[PDB]
């Protein structure tokens, strides 16, 4: 009866308030997915619990085992009902899982220490001296390793053997490694994320250029659950309220620091 | 066998090549939504026919009768399988109807002659000096229609009010309404005509401000069609390998007038 939905630890999607450990239940958790998960049970009707996805990944297939891993995996499995977090809409994913009508917008954006020359892919993709890496899994990652575009295939050749490792491992050791690199290193991340350090103390970092692509994030349920048509109209109607909107600018804007 | 793909004429999604009467079948019509029948059906295996809907509309239920009408009627009363067009992802069409994945995103925005005083929606909605308007159908008219928010409800009790209407029945008659308005009308219309617009001479017109809305077209099928799961995942593998973005580029900007 009570409704499993799995989620992830990233901010402002999701994170522990600051007396978390005096709170129970939901109640410990605050963002803009945690308001997505509110409303959305609120129009579908439903009781439900916010479960931290164990492993702390997304989702992709181990190439060997053939097991499917993170948010994606405990869907597959049984384990959760539904997914919501900004899990990005790939191919492969909904190849396996439902996806519902996109409720942000993104794409791969460029993060510079501010001052850095840098204003594109393609001038980073012609030089060496800044350095510029990806998380070292995710959608990001794949965009790069599978593209055959002329300027992606040299930036993914660069990355690949670049020594030290330019990849990292969460969104907080790549901000930290651009703020601390002295202009010399610049990350490829969701533009998403992007916007909100943008918007953090201590300001030195900025969004340049276009996007290199453009997707969204979903909200994930098994094939043939009874709950995917529901979510899936339950975001459209917050989309058309305004709501999404407004959980974008709470959580991004309205408390900006910069 | 054949597959029936219903599509309306639309610059630059659709349209009739020059020496059309001396071509036939499918070869008669190019665009945007004629590449992107054509890469879907190669990836999802199908021979189709372009056919353009007969009642020049695009899709919404009759109050009095209950009756779908234009292109999502088409759909919903079986007289085609697919349907390939700049059709809004809307709550209500997709109550009735599937979408696939977004292959291009777009918000409401506004379109002025160069050189009249308005940056915003707010801009607008505070006087009448200009007067503004939307097509006399659609998704952008229901968005005005149904909208809870202050400016946009002040915005509608103007349109549907003012004399003489406000409201024009294509896009280039919107279109030449502000060109011939010596500034004193704005048309509110999808960013991407807006776009295409900015892009063709006399190269007067231009969309200011941010889009007031976010959402995205969809390749839509009946309920329950063999076909919407091949086209939604057609939809992402076209998006992955750049092919959405390098058919913009082609209809919109590679040819740029301005
Ligand atoms: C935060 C992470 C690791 C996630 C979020 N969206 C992508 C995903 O759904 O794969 C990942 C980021 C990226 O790969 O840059
Ligand atoms: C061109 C038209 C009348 C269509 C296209 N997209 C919207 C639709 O799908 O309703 C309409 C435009 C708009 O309402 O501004
Ligand atoms: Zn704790
Ligand atoms: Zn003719």
């Amino acid at each position: 009866r009570t409704i499993v939905v799995t989620t992830i630890l990233e901010s402002p999607y999701v994170m522990y308030k600051k007396n978390h450990e005096q709170l129970e239940g939901n109640e410990r958790y605050e963002g803009y997915c945690v308001d997505l998960a509110y409303e959305i049970a609120k129009h579908v009707r439903i009781k439900y619990k916010l479960s931290i996805v164990g492993d702390g990944k997304y989702g992709a297939r181990d190439p060997e085992t053939k097991i499917w891993n993170g948010m994606v995996g405990e869907l597959v499995y049984g384990r959760a009902d539904i997914a919501v977090a900004p899990l990005t809409i790939t191919l492969v994913r909904e190849e396996v899982i439902d996806f519902s009508k996109p409720f942000m917008s993104l794409g791969i954006s460029i993060m510079i220490k501010k001052g850095t020359p840098i204003e594109s892919a393609e001038d980073l993709a012609k030089q060496t001296e800044i350095a510029y890496g990806t998380l070292d899994s995710g959608s990001t990652k794949e965009f790069f390793r599978r593209s055959k575009i002329a300027v992606y295939e040299k930036m993914w050749s660069y990355m690949k053997s670049a020594e030290p490792s330019v990849f990292t491992k969460t969104t907080a050791d790549g901000v930290a490694r651009v703020r601390k690199s002295k202009g010399k290193f610049a990350f490829l991340l969701e533009s998403t994320m992007n916007e909100y350090i943008e918007q953090r103390k201590p300001c030195d970092t900025m969004k340049v250029g276009g996007n290199l692509d453009s997707k969204g994030y979903g909200v994930a349920t098994p094939k043939g659950s009874a709950l995917g048509t529901p979510v899936n109209l339950a975001v459209l109607k917050l989309s058309e309220q305004g709501i999404l909107d407004k959980l974008k600018n709470k959580w991004w804007y309205d408390k900006g620091e910069c």
